[PDB]
């Protein structure tokens, strides 16, 4: 499916012609704009052992790098930019709206920037009345608060009606901020526009807090969601450690992927069990890990992605896991007397907020390069990040496959180093830990008796 | 330089891997590594896209860090030492905690020792103060700033220090510190080899400035940016609250501008960003200020501590503030009742617990450092490039300092948000008035309509 | 019904020792009991003579005393934390310990583990020695280093433990249940003629203590509640006809819901147990908000609407708002409802700076007054001063929002009313906005003429 | 205080001809028919008797509340707002709550924001004045500074009342310090002289919490929150060094309220230096050397107003002198380190704490209630947990300062180092307490280990 992917699948569509010079006065000289397309390897691992001659990629694939171009497709002073935000909100939405608007105006001096309201609905004939004019002063402070100043909706709309609106308002570039659904719909707008011979770029900024985009290592807002998940885990840990046989359960977003659950688990440094849809395990296996933790520890923290254990009945795995942990501890009152289970569901608090500084940097940079490349005629593509570089990826290939935790990858390996195992001798482990602690006590006893001898 | 060879990147291994990895953390024993895996130093292709697979611009391959099938040290007889040197940095306690817990929870090591107050803690007098790091001692240390071991800047006698490592039975010393510390670490490694003593010395790079070669990110850097942004928000609030207000923020960056540059973009409020890599004159700075003040009533200036050392080691924050005040006083006629507010957050950007993303990074660096030291790696540091954890010999890592690429992606992003001298500011304001009048008129129309149906 | 005798704070017999504190001259310790008025409102108009209280009642002020009941170098302090955790618990443990050691140089400080269970014969084995180095950093994280439990224990068994370990002062950190049990320990100790102060630090995040304006951790719970409301508002304002529902703690009182509502500055409806209103009245307020606004934020205390069918009012209110909006798709098309329950996140955290100050001060004065023989009482705050209140009166009556008080009045100024003409209001607001647009249009056409 | 009940009598514009239009309260009984009072000092003069207690002070302060009858006709009323002096956390919250109370409660005709302090009411400056409608203030509470802007300067009172007349302003809210409120009283009096119907009503802005007839000013608690952030950093630097010293300078030109509360709130302070308690260079170094007897780190908090006799930036000077002292004593304190943090404007140029947002909204809301009800020449303040009105004249006569015999300063001294206590005896007893812990732990561990 992913080994099915060819260099042609990664070839980024360009509208015909680059007839205008880049007006940007932001770089030192004109040599810092790009004459030609530069690439980066999809997989920078070598195929063979080190030789005398240079290394060769395991993969045939090259990803197009995003940068400001010498020659652009759209005449800046006649260009109108449209922005639309679709689906659930995500930290940094306002940062993206702000940076598209300011890059369009401060760098390219575009005629006009339009904000379509409440998702694709804003491009319907009735909805287009609500469209707002984004001037520089309108976006100055929007990055301080959560949500989208434009609003969102999950619905699709009639592509014919939507391209009617883009024509009527003279929109030459539409930036679609949304998930796979939105970008699939964006590609349909691009194709309807081409069919009518209308000069319109449609350019996607991927919005998925779950970080489940293929050809991508990081989507905007994900790191912020982890920051907030850690806040919920700290609370769960405080509840759990404050009880004799205390259990803290945190449910986090992750419908089909466990990236938030896994990173939050490691980042918290307090997680004992981490449950993700990629690693389905039974009720009985979970309770085994709990009873193992309780052998020589009096508290347990369980992180569960909302997508985990859908076969345990779209159902609330947080409530169900909490019931089953309570049921298990009640069945074993003799071993775990006066046990307590505390459940935390931070739900929307991890996505409905302003971004972390690192996410603000990322949002601004994604938005800025998106405008550079759309001005330079890029269409039917998304901007993404891989191996620390900003790349362009056609929507078709990006929306064909969902990314998921590699259970043999680096992150999941780190999760297993901090969580409880069934393999290791827990009695032997406690025996050695008592020795390490007695050695500390005895060195302290000695250093103290010494200090006390000199008063 | 471009005179770096594959041999410069070859990571030293102590002789023998006689023990199986005891780790019970992974699903099966196939998830440990039989052989050394590599990643390209430069994953850009040399030629245009062909029929055959792409080829690196660079000959160089960096060794990837991972848990190994076979390890050099007998876990239940192994003693780990930790020492923290130099200025503190967000995540120091996270690193101490993760070395300790990886050593104990994964490898079941005999003992973990924390040497106090840097290399001084391995001197004969200083070794009395060494503390026993058991699991219960490190449980909560990640909640607060600084180092539970303490630091010092000083070097010590390598002979005296290897005496201490022998006497206390230390098999692995983790050196958390800057180039100075890692150069000294390599000398400990070599003194140990000279005496035929079985000791790995393994570096965790500590530099908040993110100025490590063969590296894209050092621990604590992202946290320093988070705190720099806090100082810029304050500077902006002061500046925008005044008619012709100027906010000046000085940030760390002795020889590099990574913190200044990322904080500038991350704040989204910066107008001028001054870094040692791009020396410009007093007159050029005041030009950018006067340009900002053409059609704006506030200006925010970020300055790295290393910028403008030629302006007559010296506090560029205080000097830049004096000169901006002097310039605005000389021009009261154009800029009446101007205000200049100076913020130096200094140690507040490094003396704190890490961001979540830095906690993840610290724990992962520390964990892989223990895997690789157990597996016999010595005279090297762990680092991050292109989103992967790699090993790099200390010799090459300490030969050259990393610095902003003025033609790189970050510095390009800084210039998109900051003031330029090239663009017509009168034309720009003319067009912005048009865009704003169009907004006002569409709103005026939607309102006259809503009002007709009330 | 409360009399001056109900407020008389019990003192153990004798003050035979000088206060050893070298922190302050000796004139800054107190010779005699000082008081503050329960109600500092005047009975009569302003006169020639000084004003006179509406209330006969005087509350005893807390301060370090010249003469103390316990011999410091022979005194052992016990600490126990009971019930659900609360922001600043570790700050209180830390300040009791450091005041005991740094100020009074007490022999020993013992931390009983997991609530009153820690003073049972089996539980007392787990008791920990609180020396100065053990508490240095505990204020950086949430929960209690001692642990908690809800259970009571045999008072006879517990006073056995206090005798065996030589505990002279037990600090009981907990709610009314805990302090009622604390008073029983105090009385069992007196019955056996054993020299033991039992002194309460009130733990209730709900701020529902009588003879009190503020309990520790409450302001921190509000800080975290506001975080949940900001998220609810971001969800709601990002939707056409969006509704954000936040459930907050408040089993019997609405202090958190009310303060969070005002502090957020984003609340449209605030539902508290003190003001029971019907499903139909709530939906009336929603439909009123939606007349000329596209978002609504609803704060609901967990104790509100228990007659709507112990039950999760957050889930039930959310279902009913969804049901109401679905029944009215014609007026509110593509409406969305987002529910946030921050639950334990508002109590399982380190305190705000203002709560750290409060916790340290409560704990420090608690140690001063227990050393000075105070027993069977709690320390509390009224009218910006630290006071002592006997447990008996403090545990007789629960405090609840005054619907005619200053806070609830402020909640109603920011929330939607049924009384006002919404059409007239929108008419005038369009005028105010058009005046802004027209002045801006003029200032811009001018600036542009001189470019 | 030579202060009399007459000094506290709050001026009312003549007439209350309009009913309160507020539909926010359940019924009309929740508005106030008459002025209610609270005692300046609620401490009793005599011991508990049969009869009710009597105040030590003759003074009664007027309580702030929404009134049954108001002076200004709401639908013809224009509110002006001006922000003067250095910014302070919650400025935008105050602008927002004045605007929303004016519009949502009273349905006032118009709200005007004068820009860059009193300058905005000058004839040239009034061109820049902005229209505050409901939509303009929705989100301003999320960020620091003032959307109106500030300046320190006074202006011609004649010119300013000219502007208020021309624009039809009936209420001017003056957000600023004593300087601003003194100038506000002059506007009030110039308006009265011309027989023009104008309330001038002050919202006190001082982060230092140095207002008389007041226990808390808006933004103070937020400044403490941020000061603690600087102290945590200082402590991390200091504890990470052998003989480490962290020095934090905080605002406090004439008062030490921020320094004192930050010291206690941080729980990490060893020395706290405030202008109210001037002590010598030699006395400071005595406290440092005492801390270093049995501790390896010291945190020193210094208010900017401390040690003006030291012969100016007290932060830089104290740091130099501590370095000089430790260098003179290398033998006792080898490889010592001193780290200086000046958070300066970071403690005031930010959005408020939740508790300060509550306070700002409440101050602003009651300010509008009372100005609509004809109050003028006064400020709103908080004492003993209640909102009160205080004439500007008395409020601007005297500065408030730490009581060195008061409750807060006593709490500072409980946590800081003393010279009086036997440090050898103290360490002896602390080693005993720690050995008792070690021995109980050694026992519990040998036991657990015997049963595996
Ligand atoms: N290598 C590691 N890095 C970071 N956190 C870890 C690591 N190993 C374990 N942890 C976490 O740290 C906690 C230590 O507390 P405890 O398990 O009670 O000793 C464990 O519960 C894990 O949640
Ligand atoms: N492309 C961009 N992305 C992010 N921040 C930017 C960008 N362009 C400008 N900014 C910042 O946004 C601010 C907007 O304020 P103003 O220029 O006063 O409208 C500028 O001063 C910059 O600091
Ligand atoms: N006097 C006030 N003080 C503080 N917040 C208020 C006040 N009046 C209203 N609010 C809040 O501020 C919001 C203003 O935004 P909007 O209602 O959309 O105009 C209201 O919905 C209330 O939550
Ligand atoms: N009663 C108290 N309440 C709060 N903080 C205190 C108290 N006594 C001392 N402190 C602070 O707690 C710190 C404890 O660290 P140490 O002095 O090393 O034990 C002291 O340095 C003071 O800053």
């Amino acid at each position: 499916m992913l080994n099915s992917v060819t260099q042609e699948d990664l070839k980024v569509d360009r509208l015909p012609g680059a007839d205008y010079p880049n007006p940007s006065k932001k770089y030192s000289s004109r040599t810092e704009f790009r004459d030609k397309t530069d690439y980066i390897m999809y997989n920078p691992r070598p195929r063979d052992e080190p030789s005398s001659e240079n290394p060769v990629s395991v993969s045939p694939l090259l990803c197009e790098l995003a940068a400001a171009r010498s020659r652009i497709h759209f005449n800046p002073t006649e260009t109108t930019i449209g922005i639309v935000t679709c689906g659930g909100i995500c930290p940094g939405l306002n940062d993206v709206i702000r940076s598209i608007t300011l890059t369009g105006i401060n760098v390219y001096n575009v005629k006009r920037v339009i904000g379509f309201r409440f998702g694709y609905w804003g491009l319907s004939k009735k909805g287009s009345q609500t469209a707002i004019e984004l001037h520089r002063g309108r976006v100055t402070n929007i990055h301080h608060y959560g949500g989208t100043i434009l609003g969102s909706s999950r619905g699709p709309q009639d592509p014919k009606e939507m391209v009617d609106t883009l024509e009527r308002l003279g929109v030459n570039i539409l930036f679609t901020v949304g998930g796979d659904g939105t970008q699939r719909g964006a590609l349909v707008i691009s194709q309807e526009a081409k069919r009518r011979g209308v000069d319109i770029s449609v350019f996607g900024v991927p919005k998925t807090i779950d970080n489940d985009l293929s050809f991508s290592h990081r989507t905007f807002g994900f790191q912020t969601a982890v920051e907030k998940a850690v806040q919920a885990i700290r609370a769960a840990y405080a509840e759990a450690v404050s009880a004799n046989y205390g259990v803290g359960v945190v449910k986090l977003m992750g419908r089909d992927s466990g990236f938030i659950a896994a990173q939050a688990a490691v980042a918290s440094a307090q997680a004992n069990i981490c449950l993700v849809p990629e690693n389905p395990i039974s009720e009985q296996e979970v309770m085994s890990l709990l009873e193992r933790r309780f052998c020589h520890s009096r508290s347990c923290v369980i992180i569960v992605a909302e997508g985990f254990g859908q076969d345990w009945g779209l159902i609330d795995i947080g409530v169900i896991l909490t019931e089953k942990v309570k049921a298990f501890l009640k069945a074993n009152k003799s071993r775990y007397p006066d046990s307590t289970v505390k459940y935390i569901d931070p739900s929307y608090m991890i996505r409905a907020c302003p971004p972390s500084a690192n996410d603000a940097l990322f949002c601004a940079t994604l938005a800025t390069l998106a405008v550079h490349e759309a001005m330079a005629g890029a269409t039917g593509c998304i901007i993404a990040m891989r191996h620390n570089n900003y790349i362009l990826v056609p929507i078709k290939v990006a929306t064909s496959v969902r990314r998921v935790l590699d259970l043999r990858g680096q992150l999941w390996r780190q999760v297993r180093e901090i969580t409880v195992d069934l393999g290791s001798d827990v009695r032997l482990a406690r025996k050695l830990e008592i020795r390490r602690e007695l050695e500390a006590i005895n060195r302290n006893r000695d250093r103290l008796h010494e200090e006390l001898a000199k008063l």
